[PDB]
């Protein structure tokens, strides 16, 4: 009943202007700089939504580089009650295939270099002193809807699992993806974090489908991950993605987000000490 | 028989200007800019004192943004020859009940954007290139001490622990708490490293009382950690680290340290190739 | 028969001019500033070889400020098509002992601080986005012919190893020391990364040669590393890695590497999305 509006971040090969009728493009600044590219407004049946592309709509931004303050920023400002990504990525198991989604549920951050948190001290915006807690990473909700809506498109589609995301932008060492195994990762990218903490610093509903295009390095014997091959992979499977969204998002519309919000909301007010 | 002076850094809720007699306020800078806050001088029966806020008195400054190198020379050239600290920490181990006092014996860095020696090329204060050893990072001299008052006062103390030091400010996902359980993480926080780090540098004998403020989220079944579960913990318990620090600093004035601080200064003057 | 120009990184103690006859210093600038040191030119037997200190010839500079980028940058555009370095390193295993070479095959990254790329979005020397592949970081021709002319020389060397890589300045805690085993790293070291990461964006054939000076500190009952114990090791056992490196490079030189260089340079410039 009460209005939702969607975030959609696009990842590698996924990214894709075409998912949204009524387009307009729309620049934004924000507190924390300028977002990869122009926000797409735009609506998928009855439902607002907003495209962002992660890595620019040329693929000019590595991971290190993306601005995720200001893409979140630039999103929570226009609305958006929700924010649906997609993600490239490599997997760590025999049973997640190259083309399987996973809709991921946790993360295990190997990243270095990155702001994570919108509490930095700097900004007026963002004033206090910020603890997220990340028990639960991802929306329950959300994540529940996609996981529907993948069997309703007899989609290969895995119900939860573990991104380690590292820094990049260099491909993982063996010893590092046999290591990545022991601890229980399932998946592996570069920009599940810190996008997924600072959604939650903005009290956004947030959700990824993982979309995994190798088996990374972990089978010795085997072809390992490289940018063309994950290009030519993404290029095979990118249609998943965008049905998924595309089906995905009005179901999303039909039902009632104000407590999931309200709890959200108060997760993260409670969070900051003023 | 020789003079000691005890360096004082309060932690999350745990930083009480009351503890010492005869007080004075000294702001200072430093060739690595300000401290967190001013210095607060003074007692412990005859034993002298000086106290610092972590994060400030107002608790304005995030883990990763405390200025570790200022505090940990501001009180070497205050003339202290012991730091003890107070840290809140997750318990990552059952038997490490909230309200425990665990006086920890290791860490493990998961820390990111931290400068971790005074050596860095670009102070003349301290030439030269250094590799500070950390088999044993906390003085065992200070933290016998330590566990042997918590004793007297009947206190819960576990008397080694392991600390993960994360950068935060984000607390860890589900999938990290359990990594860490792996890995022998007994606590976490967010604050031990660098500051143990500098202090040895320092040649400054360093212990930190831990006290666990909540079961961080490994529990999937019960209560994940809040700022506000942290903070209501530390209300119910911070008599308990004000009491030891009282007790066990008069222990620390009658016995005899010269020995102990050669050692510690050979060991850093050692490290150093100028 | 095609020429090869072997560029050669020395580490802690184990930078030596005398190496090269017909030497002359050439200071060079670059893109991403100034190398650590002059480029030292000169030859072993009929091979052109560059000799670089990685930590400058007055070892001024510690692992987190050395200017990899700088280094691998300047090597490359003195033409090398090879790059072997030495770095010391401890021992995570009992049969590596102090003093033994391991022609390392494996890293994993511990380093927080560092450029692991040329494509940095800054540089108009190094345009667009690059993913370079890791699952074989070290050239497997060049560690086979350190491998065999260790062995001619009647030299203890482990055939392979894997090197974690700490961004110190500090040694590790005990608890990183024997997490870091249970992680299946046998060496650590400072340097490894990004060095070799760089080196294989430029389209380098590049190898190292790791000799190990201490067993860190996962012996609990042990003498601890410390920089006087590096130290020791690298005098008493320097003169293995120079006639290594002495009776393999002319070896190196009278091989055919078209091949293996044509197959580095095509996954160097398929990484790249322009
Ligand atoms: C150059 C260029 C265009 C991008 C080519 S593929 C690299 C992107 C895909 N993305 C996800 C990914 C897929 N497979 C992976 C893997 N095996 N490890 C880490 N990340 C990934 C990482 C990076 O942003
Ligand atoms: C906002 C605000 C005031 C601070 C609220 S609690 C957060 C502080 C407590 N401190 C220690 C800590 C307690 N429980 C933890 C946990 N579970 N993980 C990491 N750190 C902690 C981390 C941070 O500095
Ligand atoms: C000060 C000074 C001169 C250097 C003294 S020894 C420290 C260098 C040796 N290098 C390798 C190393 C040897 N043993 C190690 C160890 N146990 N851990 C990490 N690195 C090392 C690290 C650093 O660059
Ligand atoms: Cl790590």
């Amino acid at each position: 009943t009460t209005a939702v509006k969607i975030g959609i971040i696009g990842g590698t090969g996924l990214d894709d202007p075409e998912i949204l009728e009524g387009r307009t493009e729309k620049y934004v600044d924000t507190p924390f700089g300028k977002p990869s590219d122009a926000l797409i407004l735009g609506k998928i049946k009855n439902v607002d939504c907003v495209l962002l592309a992660r890595h620019g709509r040329q693929h000019t931004i590595m991971p290190s580089k993306v601005n995720y303050q200001a893409n979140i920023w630039a999103l929570k400002e226009e609305g958006c009650t929700h924010v649906i990504v997609t993600t490239a990525c490599g997997s760590l198991r025999e049973e997640i295939q190259p083309g399987d989604i996973v809709i991921i549920d946790q993360f295990i951050d190997r990243t270095t270099m990155r702001p994570q948190s919108f509490y930095d001290g700097s900004h007026s915006c963002a004033r206090g002193v910020c603890h997220i807690p990340m028990a639960e990473p991802f929306c329950p909700k959300t994540r529940e809807v996609l996981i529907e809506t993948a069997k309703k498109l007899g989609l290969r589609c895995h119900s939860k699992g573990t991104m380690v995301t590292i820094e990049g932008p260099r491909f993982s060492s063996r010893a590092e993806s046999f290591m990545f195994r022991t601890w229980g990762a399932d998946v592996i990218n570069m920009t599940t974090v810190p996008e997924v903490v600072l959604a939650k610093e903005a009290g956004i509903c947030y959700a990824s489908i993982a979309m995994a295009t190798d088996y990374d390095c972990w089978k010795e014997h085997e072809e390992a991950v490289s940018v063309d091959r994950v290009l030519k992979t993404l290029k095979e499977n990118a249609n998943k993605a965008k049905s998924l969204l595309l089906t995905t998002i009005p179901q999303i519309g039909s039902t009632e987000w104000s407590e999931t919000l309200h709890n959200l909301k108060n997760m993260a007010q409670f969070s900051v000490l003023l």
